């Protein structure tokens, strides 16, 4: 995340690490056995990691169960990014707590203008490298759709959205991938894609999370 700030601790119970040998990606608890991350986020291995806040040290609260089960979207396009998303089944079910706890899915779509919360140990930097021991938080807004489609032109399919900021300085960056954005207490967004991170004119690409409820529960009932 650049341009965030550090969450409190645990404040945002939802948000994992996906770890294979280091962080990698987040993803977000949406019940107790399945994790929602992005397609192109996909490893064959994944040690899901719960209750993080400093993802370096064992502070006490972290849970950590390797994924069952990795179930890519099956039109994930890997060229355009549409249908970025990804479902992990847990190899035990995560234990609820205040600290460990699951999202809501969308009980619809977001309007324009709506504040999200989007989360995530990606880079920190604008410029170069940075990869923060701590959890990073960004208040950024759901953006109308002449920002969103004016911003990539014949690229932002009916299953994205952008949120964020045209003037730059604010944006998740890469290892926020397959992170959350939370906006009134529903998963909205999926950390998907753009061009670098939080320059002017390329606002974040987020998978749109209230396209998928129906492929997410098909999903977790079948499997
Ligand atoms: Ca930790
Ligand atoms: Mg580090």
């Amino acid at each position: 995340i650049v341009g965030g700030y550090t969450c409190a601790a645990n404040s945002i119970p939802y948000q994992v690490s996906l770890n294979s040998g280091s962080h990698f990606c987040g993803g977000s608890l949406i019940n107790s056995q399945w994790v929602v991350s992005a397609a192109h986020c996909y490893k064959s291995r994944i040690q899901v990691r719960l209750g993080e806040h400093n993802i370096d040290v064992l502070e006490g609260n972290e849970q950590f169960i390797n994924a069952a089960k990795i179930i890519t979207h099956p039109n994930f396009n890997g060229n355009t990014l549409d249908n970025d998303i990804m479902l992990i089944k847990l190899s035990s079910p995560a234990t609820l707590n205040s600290r460990v706890a699951t999202v809501s899915l969308p009980r619809s779509c977001a309007a324009a203008g709506t504040e999200c919360l989007i989360s995530g140990w990606g880079n920190t930097k604008s410029s170069g490298s940075s990869y923060p021991s701590l959890l990073q938080c960004l208040k950024a807004p759901v953006l109308s759709d002449s920002s969103c489609k004016s911003s990539y032109p014949g690229q932002i399919t009916g299953n994205m959205i952008c949120v964020g900021f045209l003037e730059g300085g604010k944006d998740s960056c890469q290892g926020d991938s397959g992170g959350p954005v939370v906006c009134n207490g529903q998963l909205q967004g999926i950390v998907s894609w753009g061009y670098g991170c939080a320059q002017k004119n390329k606002p974040g690409v987020y998978t749109k999370v209230c396209n998928y409820v129906n492929w997410i529960q098909q999903t977790i009932a079948a499997n």
